């Protein structure tokens, strides 16, 4: 089997993305944030907190005669922006893009922090990264990767993000048609449950290749790329009037300046992010000071290629026994 989805922009900044899913029977289509950086698919519901729903869609597992409850199961997560759900669990059907999956684990919301609530465009998110993440207690659940695999075609999916515009997931198969030259692929280390890996180096705009090992994790769910302080501070020192802003919580430019290109090494192939890709517009309405894409990982403890970096990339995630990440430009 494979299964292709569309995928989203919900706002003019890309600031996340959003996938059309199935749940249920008959189904509920809600829009969820495929996040290749946590391991639970979780909804907005009916069993949400009134006053913490502000225009999702939401699940009904009442309505859907596939729905079964997960006796005794839990879930409760904390996102690394401060932001949290948590929940019971039913079993329901779910399918994206035609590809379909029986008894996953749809983690239904009880409670959901502010973010959540103030962003009606995502309806929950479905979690990519690896199983050993999932928070269902005391029964830890699947992904719907996971739970898909044996099914497919190929036991891969791939991540084709748009710039300012619409891309896609697929499930199964790798579209040979949606990315230019090879990809190259690169080993994997699981033993944080990411799709963590380790970049050959970098480049600002025109300049020389710096051969360094940057470990970090391919995160979907994460907007920008976070990179250690030198990296950043060499890119942001190329942009006249740039600056680190405590007010602001990280590096600011002038909104009138032309942004370099940042180029990452996979390998010994190279993908470029243009320089469009790394402005996130005023910091304010009416502020001529913009937010930059690219930004110190200092106090997080993980380097993250988030979507500035993965949407310049074709993407695979290779979920064969040993998994691999590819790279391919497009």
């Amino acid at each position: 089997s494979t299964g292709s989805a569309t995928t989203t922009p919900i706002d003019s900044l890309d600031d996340a993305y959003i996938t059309p899913v199935q749940i249920g029977t008959p189904a509920q289509t809600l829009n969820l944030d495929f996040d290749t950086g946590s391991s639970d698919l979780w909804v907005f519901s009916s069993e949400t907190t009134a006053s913490e729903v502000d225009g999702q869609t939401i699940y009904t597992p009442s309505k859907s005669t596939t729905a079964k409850l997960l006796s005794g199961a839990t879930w409760s997560i904390s996102y690394g922006d401060g932001s949290s759900s948590s929940g019971d669990v039913y079993t329901d059907t779910v399918s994206v893009g035609g590809l379909t999956v029986t008894g996953q684990a749809v983690e239904s919301a009880k409670k959901v922090s502010s973010s959540f609530t103030e962003d009606s465009t995502i309806d929950g998110l479905l979690g990519l990264a690896f199983s050993t993440l999932n928070t269902v207690s005391p029964t830890q659940q699947k992904t719907f990767f996971d739970n898909a695999k044996a099914s497919l075609d190929s036991p891969v999916f791939t991540a084709d993000l748009g710039y300012h515009a619409p891309g896609t997931y697929n499930f199964g198969f790798i579209d040979t048609t949606a990315y230019t030259g090879s990809i190259t692929y690169t080993a994997v280390s699981t033993k944080q449950g990411f799709w963590e890996w380790t970049s050959t180096g970098y480049a600002v705009g025109s300049g020389t290749f710096k051969s360094t090992s940057i470990d970090g994790i391919a995160d979907t769910g994460t907007t920008l790329l976070y990179l250690p302080a030198t990296v950043v501070s060499a890119y942001w020192a190329q942009v006249s009037g740039a600056k680190s802003s405590s007010s602001v919580g990280g590096y600011v430019f002038p909104c009138s300046a032309t942004l370099p290109s940042f180029t990452f090494g996979v390998g010994s192939a190279r993908i470029v992010i243009p320089g469009d890709y790394i402005d996130f517009g005023p910091i304010s309405t009416g502020s001529s000071s913009c937010f930059g894409g690219i930004q110190s990982s200092a106090g997080i403890g993980i380097n993250i290629f988030g979507d500035v970096a993965l949407k310049a990339a074709f993407v695979v995630f290779n979920g064969a026994t040993t998994p691999t990440l590819g790279f391919a430009s497009k």
